[PDB]
């Protein structure tokens, strides 16, 4: 199926959703791999799940595995989990803690920057030298971990520039992970991104959502239009404030950021929508700030409120599988039965989330007929899907390209 | 393997059983579902399940998944399960009843002839008219609901013309689905056909079948004979009694019907060998009617008895693994636990089925091997296999050339 | 991946594990069930399994399954488990006695030979002595069965020459089975073996084999040098009390023998070091006879002591899928819980089994990433894995050239 990528791309259907292929082609799904995951900038983890030097966390995304770890000074680094021996994985387990990397085979013992500095019984030529860990490209962005698996890593700077003011207000650094949940969802990673950039499904799908959130599409959405006068009173009310929170969509589509205002009298994601944890995750003046969503493509869509903040990962499994992994963040020294309570700070999302996945999956399902045709995109309840297709499809065709 | 279809098909060995290939390859397994699963006509349900307008049943057939629904004017239509907007599952469930096809996703209201009522904020451009759910060809043949997945449907008149006749005596429009079993047998779609279509392996595996079903060659087989008289003699008996009995095989070879008699005293399919149900489903008139036998290729077998009758369907769904969905009718008014008792009804093809697919399994597993050879089919004993194998062969040489 | 073996194997840099597609690519695993697994002798089972006329067994290999089976005349002889009707598994099971082999589909009756003795209503142009069982290539060594898949098997006899003196020794012909072991190593059977080979990983992984099983690499490994005093006087001791034991790798490196001494001590692979059964198997003068090493490639490694013997069978399934099959022999009129304890006799290898598979495992798992690239051998502590290496890539390029 599909013959290749160029000639899929060449024929898509403008303002429709995507060739069959494109949702369940093996060979789609390696290129996917191959021309996105493996080039383009990745959100990992938040920094405060590395707590003290020798902590690690692994991840895996498609077929790579990647060690994420705190060195003694404090700098976190990325490795590939094989040993330069015969290629055993070193770090087992999916977090703990270690001054140096051990891999469990046959003892080769690694400094927490990569070098080997101990194998045994080698003979005279071997050169540790030329056995170190091979690494990962890693950078820290307002206390949030994103990793490249390219040779080459793009550009990092303008999405850093534009990002930390308005990611700074929430003290990342000092947060720490309250609960997390991963799921995973029968469905192709870009039926999991067009599903997130839409709230066309809304008012059918979530009851627990929309006690608070809008589903008005200039707040999900992309909208051309000068801003609608009830955003841009939130955005000036919470910039007064000293809380960045203008619009900005990158140029190429990538990322964006914004500070959209909840429903009438909402604080935070909760049933009766007042703020979950007594003890503030950062500045916010005060506790109706909205909820700054940011989403940087492939990987991670998040919101950050007055008192916690929740960071979604999306990491592709197979042409049909997807895992998304949620991570609600809460002030270090807020404590579970006193500051917040575990049920009603995760209730809201835990179950938009699985309502999210209902949906995704039956989509799925019903590309997989030979019967699928796409259709057209809402204009006004789907510009946000418009955008990440286009988004998706330019990325293909460029890194693809010479 | 195999190089193509043409190839091997040219390399079969006359009156020998298929190339492993047939039995085991992938893209051998995609034709047979590309030239006769999606080409010929399929049975599907009977048409008592759909009690009342509005009522559905969704059915699987290799990648794709049909809506059968009973609308407003109760004429009942095949669909896709497949909406025109993003593509979702519409009806998730194997059976219910809605007076509209509502997508689940978004909301795109379907009447039950398929067409696009409501879609909400779609645009000025937008057609709601080429945005219909895509159909599928439907027919019912005396109480009994066929679907056929191609563009173009092959003639259904020839086989209603001769079957109807045979199918009225049972009055399939009044009667209900006591019990459904639906397995999954370890074996290729050919080979539980191989399985039915013979009695050699009746007397070493069906104790409670050969109570009431003689393994007489002539009864299930295809044999080139005058008729055996204790045959033409039941024949006659039912034709004077107005039951419609005598042997006719289709000139292509897709379909048969007979109404065969069974054993010295026996009456119903049952470990006593008398009626099952006291309130009989038809006209039959008197309880040693033998059973209809029908058969129609790729999908259906059954046995019409005078108390009761079991329909049977075969889909495909992977090289190794085909689904069996056996139902048993009943009168719509015999009551469980007056009329008749579930385990004295079902018990002696719960049993069957399960020997059936035990001798299909262990021989699929067998063929497995690279040593495994096609020996010979016995003359007598397998003469319906010889017939189904030359069905097989000679439809997918047609379907497949000019 | 890979283009070709050829290629591959041209590739290969000398000193280094494999290249990641030798652990990982599916036509290269189909390379080697074709060039390795389907030509080369492979170690079955103990004769002692079968303890009667009519006895067998069943076995898989790849897409092989093989009946083993001891005629009325007491000769061990091997069939395809395929029957020449329509290719049925005739042994469903792992086991059993059987005057006959009998087809459980329709009954057609195999002599012990593979004869066809009855077919039912084959019609008068059947010939029965072109249907009969197809053979496997058969061996009985010293007690232990060996099959070949091919149409043509390579030599026996000179393996059989060198190891029968060794293998006596252990009287295998009057041993039980006092325990067997069956297990699926996430791994290459490749992996599996490179694994065997070496005792580099044994001070970081086996606590209860370290108490009896010296981790010095002139035991385990091949090395160059004149032999080591300690060994030279082991040999000189148990060849002056009549058992063969001095060092022999064939030419080809396919097989080794040795019987090479424990640790101080130490007579058997026990939690104390003490021999596990009280009547010894076979003809040990004393009770610290070391252990008889013995390997043949691809199928079999093996530990013979003084007291027991335990004997191991490596069956690939998948690319990343290896079964090891083990079994503990005891001298048959030894009772349970008289002569020995169950658990005393198997914890060590049990424990050791499980600790290689963990290692295997997660060694595989590391290879899997695009990141991983072949890291040198140990020439000190791995010269046994440069040797299967060798003898591996030495096969494959002679069995698939002309
Ligand atoms: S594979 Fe890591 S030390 Fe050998
Ligand atoms: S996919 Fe059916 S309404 Fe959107
Ligand atoms: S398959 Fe063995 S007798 Fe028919
Ligand atoms: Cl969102
Ligand atoms: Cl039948
Ligand atoms: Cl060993
Ligand atoms: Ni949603
Ligand atoms: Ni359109
Ligand atoms: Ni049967
Ligand atoms: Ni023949
Ligand atoms: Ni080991
Ligand atoms: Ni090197």
């Amino acid at each position: 199926m599909h013959s290749n990528i160029n000639t899929l791309i060449a024929n898509h259907r403008a303002g429709h959703a995507l060739d069959q292929a494109f949702y369940t082609d093996a060979e789609v799904f390696q290129t996917d791999l191959q021309e996105i995951f493996y080039k383009e900038w990745l959100f990992a983890i938040p920094a405060c799940e590395l707590d003290k030097p020798g902590s690690y966390v692994t991840h895996q995304v498609g077929n790579y595995n990647v060690i994420i770890v705190r060195g003694a000074d404090n700098v976190i680094r990325a490795f590939h989990n094989a040993c330069r021996h015969r290629g055993s994985v070193i770090c087992k387990a999916k977090k703990g803690n270690n001054p140096k990397l051990v891999c469990p085979y046959h003892q080769w013992t690694y400094e927490l920057d990569g070098r080997l500095l101990w194998a045994r019984d080698m003979g005279p030529d071997f050169e540790p030298s030329r056995h170190g860990l091979k690494t990962v490209h890693c950078r820290e962005l307002a206390g949030l971990i994103y990793i490249c698996l390219a040779d080459e890593a793009p550009d990092f700077e303008r999405f850093a520039e534009v990002a930390r003011p308005y990611l700074e207000v929430h003290d990342l650094s000092n947060a720490k992970v309250a609960h997390e949940s991963s799921i995973v969802e029968r469905g192709n990673w870009k039926l999991v991104w067009e599903n997130n950039r839409e709230c066309y499904h809304c008012g059918g799908n979530h009851p627990a959502l929309c006690r608070t959130f809008p589903d008005d599409p200039s707040v999900t959405g992309i909208e051309g239009g000068e801003t609608p006068s009830n955003l841009q009173a939130h955005f000036d009310r919470c910039e007064q404030a000293g809380m960045p929170s203008g619009f900005h969509l990158s140029g190429d589509g990538q990322f964006r950021v914004a500070r959209m205002p909840l429903k009438e009298g909402a604080e935070s994601y909760t049933m009766d929508g007042k703020t979950a944890v007594r003890r503030w995750l950062g500045r916010a003046a005060f506790a109706d700030a909205g909820s700054l969503l940011k989403f940087h493509y492939p990987t991670t869509w998040n919101h950050f409120l007055s008192d916690h903040s929740i960071v979604f990962r999306v990491t592709p499994i197979s042409p049909t599988e997807t895992e998304v992994t949620t991570k609600w963040l809460v002030h270090k020294d807020a404590v579970e039965g006193v500051d917040y309570d575990l049920q009603r700070l995760t209730e809201v999302w835990i179950a938009t989330n699985d309502e999210d996945r209902e949906v995704v999956e039956f989509n799925q399902m019903g590309i997989n007929s030979p019967a699928y045709e796409p259709g057209p995109y809402s204009p006004t309840q789907e510009s946000g899907v418009l955008q990440f297709v286009e988004w998706y499809l330019s990325t293909l065709k460029r890194n693809s390209g010479p």
